[PDB]
């Protein structure tokens, strides 16, 4: 019922993570085929991988939608578009049913976020399933659920082809490195994921479950000059300290004279992806969510 | 006598403590004033910060030696070239009475270093004393002295056009990142490192002392492919290990399949720079060092 799945690496040339496994994987997928299910690893942006870069000429995570998908094949494109289009039509097309049933991207952050779990829709009980699963497997290892559903916010990813796009993200790392332990614990929430996919598969029935997860509200920048240049970082108590919860009384920024400045507001907030390098680019010191529990109907077949 | 003193940010345009510290003290340098002590910060590699990348057209503090600063100043120069020629000589020239009497060059690493002092020279008393001040001051807090005398490798630093160079080296921190309390760390050494300064030109007498050091001896890379990409990983218990004792039985590296390879060799070393970022391009995992003590004798002004 789940046939076509695949797992992509080097979304993100400088994230080695996923660059490391898959090119692996590609030489021996041993550890990634189940019986009944045939898996397929992919670098997704083999030329940001060679320059140990993020991107050549765009983020390539960020154009997988109609803007950009239907652009007719030039030479005078941004590579990633090109790319994306090449990509569109090996494990898609996206909103087709041709399309790759799941697609696992991988990916690293230099925020402490441990396990995480990228969710794009809060209705969806197949995914809920799968991750509560692999919760649940890696317990006590925690693992996280960050849920970018939002009118607004939602980007069109690598991922999205599929009809289950799966955000797999494991922190912290300092980008263009290569940790162990943040290795195994990638390698294990694939494990428990597939794992997930061939129960299913086999007929196992799954009661409902709750899940907590984190959404998106809003993504905050730093203070900056008169002239735009930063000026606070994130303060002490702050960094580290993705996922808990931050109160509007407590420090959020440091200056270096250095004054305090807090976070204000009216309510409790979850900060994730807390000084994450690539985000200095786009203007984003953190992003602010809201906890909550999600339902999954039972699900089978 | 000590007049002519020079803090060097943005040799790496990556590293950004350094950056920040110094375009902040470019517009207030009351935090590094000491009186009868003219101080000048200033942004070795403008352009790099700019594309917060390390380098544009290569490393900058590998090439103030006569190969490179004795090149005719072109236009068909790397950048670095022709950046380091105008550094020589506005802070030089390097072997001139002439140059700058001492520089410090602010860096940050992925490794797990804490504070490093960087040391060029095993025989300079004063720069001797300038680090024992400073271990002592910021006691309990480590701090770590790295000797990179040798007489092959000894690569030629910004800070080499002084007749006291000194290497300012904080981690860890990602690339591409600003922590507070890496910042903090910085703050501290260079306060201790002028307040010595201070100290010496205000006549205060220094006795005989002793510092222990870590010596360069070899660099190594990680085991590579038949083609020549990485085939194993910084072991999870040699990470972040940096300055503690690695002894021939222990473990170094570890491949996908779970092989360990061990270190090997017939004596005790201490590694420094373990998964530092900037030298995959490099080739280098990590540096052994020998643990050294070097005696100062007095000195007076
Ligand atoms: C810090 P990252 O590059 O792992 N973040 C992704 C988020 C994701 O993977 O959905 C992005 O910037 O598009
Ligand atoms: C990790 P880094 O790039 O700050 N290390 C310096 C070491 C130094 O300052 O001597 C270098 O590669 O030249
Ligand atoms: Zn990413
Ligand atoms: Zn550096």
């Amino acid at each position: 019922h789940i046939q076509k799945v695949a797992i992509f690496g080097g979304t993100h040339g400088n994230e080695l993570t996923g660059v490391f496994l898959v090119k692996h994987w590609l030489e021996n997928g041993a550890e990634i085929q189940r019986t009944g299910l045939e898996v397929k690893p992919f670098i997704t942006n083999p030329r940001a991988v060679k320059k140990c870069t993020r991107y050549i000429d765009c983020d390539l995570n960020r154009i997988f939608d109609l803007e950009n998908l239907g652009k007719k094949m030039s030479e005078d494109l941004p590579y990633e578009v090109r790319r994306a289009q090449e990509i569109n039509h090996l494990f898609g097309p996206k909103d087709s049913e041709d399309s790759y049933d799941i697609i696992f991207d991988l990916h690293n952050t230099t925020s402490n976020m441990g396990c995480t779990l990228i969710l794009e829709d809060s209705r969806n009980n197949f995914l809920i399933q799968m991750f509560h699963y692999i919760k649940t497997s890696l317990a006590p290892l925690p693992c996280y659920v960050y849920l970018i559903e939002h009118p607004s916010l939602k980007y069109a990813t690598t991922r999205s082809i599929a009809k289950y796009p799966v955000g797999i993200e494991v922190g912290p790392q300092p980008q263009g490195v290569l940790r162990a332990d943040i290795l195994d614990q990638m390698r294990k929430m694939i494990k428990h994921a597939l794992d997930f996919i061939h129960h299913f598969n086999e007929g196992k029935e799954f009661p409902p479950c709750a899940i907590e997860v984190y959404k998106i509200i809003e993504k905050v920048d730093c203070p900056r000059d008169e002239n735009g240049e930063i000026a606070a970082i994130i303060h002490p108590n702050l960094q580290d300290q993705d996922w808990k919860p931050l109160h509007p009384g407590d420090p959020m920024f440091l200056t270096l004279d250095g004054k305090t400045i807090p976070l204000g507001g009216d309510c409790t907030v979850y900060p994730v992806f807390v000084n994450e390098a690539a985000y200095y680019e786009k203007k984003e010191a953190f992003a602010k969510t809201t906890k909550l529990t999600l339902n999954a109907k039972s699900i089978r077949c």
